[PDB]
């Protein structure tokens, strides 16, 4: 009677969409686990779900990145499904009244920096750093930070050769325009600096509620980038944040980042302040 895909995953209401089509919740009845159903229209122009299920699968076994359970085609749609996770970084930030402490802010940091330097070094740049695209683990996987939604993510170098992509202009601002680092919002073709750029407002977000580019009324865009460039660094949070952010400024377009200095950056901190390495979030108590 119920709707199951492949008659494996008893379907379940609307989640939300991702980069590109429809997302929604499923039940595995044969595995007994909760899971997200990603829905693409065969018929669509620009196929987008083959690329990142392609992605996906090159990742799969690194730390936080979702596990693909099928990926087939029923009726007009290709369809890949994926265990479920739990809430992005931007619903525990909303359900914890927009408010994260310092601990947990430099918690997550050390994860979602040692995500991107997954990323980065299976050769793809994700291009969409922002917190709807963290997820925490469910259940004993409750403590991991996962990435998701590599549907604008593109590869930056050669498998083979690590030869980077070329210097590029005039590409439209891929991405949500909020976290987007400045060279993106000045149209360069994005590359590794960005990912870690775009980290810097997140982490800033959460300490801020909100950003100093958020509130304003292709304008739209233009106005959050004059904000930004015209917002020094400095313009009442542990400075070892706002060195962040500078770093990642310096990189030249090709350069390599040194992610165990930015993490290390955090964690002193993380140890000064002298909290607990307990992995206690906001949301655990
Ligand atoms: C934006 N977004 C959020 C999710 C998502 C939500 C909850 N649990 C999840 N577990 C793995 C992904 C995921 C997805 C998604 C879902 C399935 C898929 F094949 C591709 N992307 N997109």
């Amino acid at each position: 009677m119920e709707l199951r895909v492949g008659n494996r995953y008893r379907l379940g209401r609307k989640i939300g969409s991702g980069s590109f089509g429809d997302i929604y919740l499923g039940t595995d009845i044969a595995a007994g686990e909760e899971v997200a159903i990603k829905l693409e229209c065969v018929k669509t122009k620009h196929p987008q779900l083959h690329i990142e299920s392609k992605i996906y699968k090159m990742m799969q076994g690194g730390v936080g990145i979702p596990t693909i359970r099928w990926c087939g085609a029923e009726g007009d749609y290709n369809v890949m499904v994926m265990e479920l996770l739990g809430p992005s970084l931007e619903d525990l930030f909303n359900f914890c009244s927009r408010k994260f402490s310092l601990k947990t802010v430099l918690l997550l940091a050390d994860q979602m920096i040692s995500r991107i330097e997954y990323i980065h070094s299976k050769n793809f740049i994700h291009r969409d750093v922002k917190p709807d695209n963290f997820l925490m683990g469910l259940g004993k996987k409750g403590n991991l930070v996962y990435i998701i939604d590599f549907g604008l993510a593109k590869k930056y170098r050669d498998a083979r050769t690590h030869q980077h992509i070329p210097y590029r202009e005039n590409k439209n601002l891929t991405g949500t325009a909020r976290y987007a680092s400045i060279n993106t919002h000045l149209g360069i073709e994005q590359s590794r600096r960005d990912d870690l750029e775009s980290l810097g407002y997140v982490l800033m977000y959460f300490n801020l509620g909100s950003l100093p580019w958020q509130g304003l009324k292709r304008q739209k865009y233009e106005r959050i980038s004059e904000k930004k460039m015209s917002t020094p660094i400095e313009v009442g949070y542990p400075s070892e944040f706002a060195t962040y952010l500078n770093f990642c400024r310096s990189l030249r377009f090709d350069d390599k980042p040194d992610y165990s200095y930015l993490r290390q950056l955090f964690r002193n901190l993380f140890h000064r302040q002298g909290f607990s390495y307990d992995y206690v979030f906001d949301w655990n108590m």
